[PDB]
């Protein structure tokens, strides 16, 4: 075929031993530029190190156009979770790299640059035409996008692109993705002892309260909220004048979040007062929500790739963020692209070799059908 | 006149700079034996020291009749509550007697051992003819009792008596005091993602909606209910599939008591259940509740005791325990004399002086009353 799978395989197992635990990502980032300039790519740096929840800067890697045809982007993150410092990767019979279960693999999202990495390489020795494509080499995705938030975006120079990190199969391309906000809640009631409990407010129980008449769960069938973290209470014998909560809320619709967050807010500060305590709640969105049009060539592009190569071609909307999220707000349409990869934050993660293949292929695709529009 | 309110305030200062923390008795046992000797008690120990949250045997310190009348104890604990280390008490223009803020003051129930040792003096000095007299001085009390009910109760003999230890005014008697249990529950729910919130069971919610069912705080006239402790939860993204509850409930009833019980267990097992989780419920019997009839000798020389010295007599039921609620369990019937202690267990600790004084009065009274019987 056109990928090279046993140099592809060896890059991946390359890069998951390189420690890049997010936040720390100044081991990994000197050898990715090093790796994309040996490539032929101008890269540059922008100044996202000065972050202090950041190891190093983004990497924006351009290789010109050798044919005009539309200016293409494609984004991976070079930090992963923790458990990540000496990954002992295995390749196994049946057809899946493992972790040898001490640490997480690190395939979200070092397939995604295993993936980029070899389809440059085909791109050199075989002298396949092209426009002109951007490498996006983010970091910190995983402490909640921050790299992509600190992206310099006159480094950008695209009219569409991928982000290639998406929980789906290889061949499933992520359209559309929520609003996702965090909510958190100091309840105050007032300290007594248990034994006199009209001389206190619990506020234990007024938490409690809160919660019980709270649309939470699954609240429609593009919006949820989630109670993730009730902490409160020094002892049985006292009426318990201070909980913390930490939730969030996700929706598709922004006037859906925006009801939602101030729905959680009413019911914690108004069940409170009620109760004679107070409700102190503070928001913070997280990133906010897309949904590109199912006829923008950006998702029909991605579609002919996947049915090229005999994958599904399938467009979902996805639960959650990635760094497309970010660039999005950019004005730069961009969708989330299947990478295969199992069982993710965890010391269980394995990824598929079949998918490996495939993505990387895919990509390829991708470069070959935007050069000839 | 008979009681020398100097000596009195002397003994109190040295018991209160002598540190004895709960479980950390070791240092104060001694020296209160040898000062219960020296009075000319026959004084033996149990052996509570072998339980390993206790630092000391209790003493029970037995004065021989010099006249037949009934056989008195009177009962005070040797331990405080933490911090309790170097007491620095102050003794102000304003009649009462601090810590300097950064300790408790100890006069519980230092105030208790005080006012004993003083009587026994005052009795020594002045020939004051008495019957039977034990002085039983406990260990563990802060740590729920534990020395009471590790005491050799073959050891006492005494027909009633007196915890010198209610948080009331001094002349005035608790007649009666609750039973407490502890009911702990562990709710487990199911791990899912928050974005797809329909494939887990928060236990969070679950444990909160409980408590919304549950009868709380002052659940009748003679009856509490506290939820204390709340916790669970590691991730806003994550549904929370444990929870732990710490609570407690009280009754003057050992019947409402348990329904007031059981209606928790049930309420927590029945939601956890409906819901798709489960409720782990176990319960501790803290203390058993007493109620002495108001004509029974012992509150009657209390209350007239407490007339002789102009105080108002009253007769009252407490909202806790003390030693007197696990000796009462022996069959000796006893009631908890106030002591006059003010904002006990914290920094702000106080005794007032006059207060100190009617309470050795008030022991040394009711030493006589009950030897003209
Ligand atoms: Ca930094
Ligand atoms: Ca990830
Ligand atoms: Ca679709
Ligand atoms: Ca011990
Ligand atoms: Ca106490
Ligand atoms: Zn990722
Ligand atoms: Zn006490």
């Amino acid at each position: 075929g056109m990928i090279n799978e046993q140099r592809l395989l060896n890059t991946f197992l390359e890069l998951v031993q390189i420690d890049s635990e997010t936040g720390n990502e100044s081991t990994i980032q000197p050898i990715l530029k090093e790796k994309f300039i040996a490539l032929g790519l101008d890269v540059k740096e922008d100044e996202a190190a000065k972050h202090p929840k950041l190891g190093a800067n983004n990497l924006v890697c351009t290789m010109n156009s050798t044919i005009e045809v539309p200016k293409l982007y494609l984004t991976s993150h070079m930090d992963t979770v923790v458990p990540a410092i000496n990954v002992k990767p295995i390749v196994k019979d049946d057809g899946y790299i493992y972790s040898d279960g001490t640490t997480i693999l690190g395939a979200d999202d070092k397939a995604g640059l295993a993936a980029m990495l070899e389809v440059l390489q085909v791109i050199k020795e075989q002298q396949i035409p092209h426009g002109q494509i951007q490498f996006v080499i983010t970091v910190g995705e995983e402490s909640g996008l921050i790299g992509a938030k600190e992206l310099n975006s006159e480094l950008l120079d695209a009219d569409f692109g991928y982000a290639i990190d998406a929980s789906a199969d290889v061949g499933t391309t992520v359209v559309g993705a929520p609003t996702q906000m965090l909510i958190s809640a100091k309840i105050i009631g007032k300290t007594a002892h248990a034994s006199t409990p009209k001389e206190g407010v619990s506020a234990i129980n007024i938490a409690a309260k809160a919660i019980s008449r709270m649309k939470l769960g699954q609240v429609d069938e593009i919006t949820t909220a989630n109670i993730g973290k009730f902490h409160g209470g020094s002892a049985t014998n006292i009426v318990a004048d201070e909980v913390i909560l930490e939730a969030e809320a996700r929706s598709h619709d922004p006037e859906r979040i925006k009801t939602q967050v101030k729905h959680m807010t009413d019911v914690f500060e108004t069940t409170a007062s009620e109760l004679g305590g107070k409700a102190e709640v503070t928001v913070e969105q997280s990133y906010p929500g897309f949904k590109i049009n199912d006829n923008e060539a950006v998702v029909k592009i991605a579609q002919e790739s996947a049915r090229n190569l005999g994958l599904s071609a399938n467009t979902i909307i996805s639960g959650g963020g990635s760094d497309g999220s970010i660039i999005n707000t950019f004005g730069i349409p961009s969708v989330i692209l299947g990478v295969g990869y199992e069982k993710i934050h965890t010391t269980n993660e394995r990824m598929p070799i079949k998918s490996l293949n495939l993505l990387a292929s895919q990509v390829l695709e991708i470069i070959k059908i935007v050069a000839r529009q």
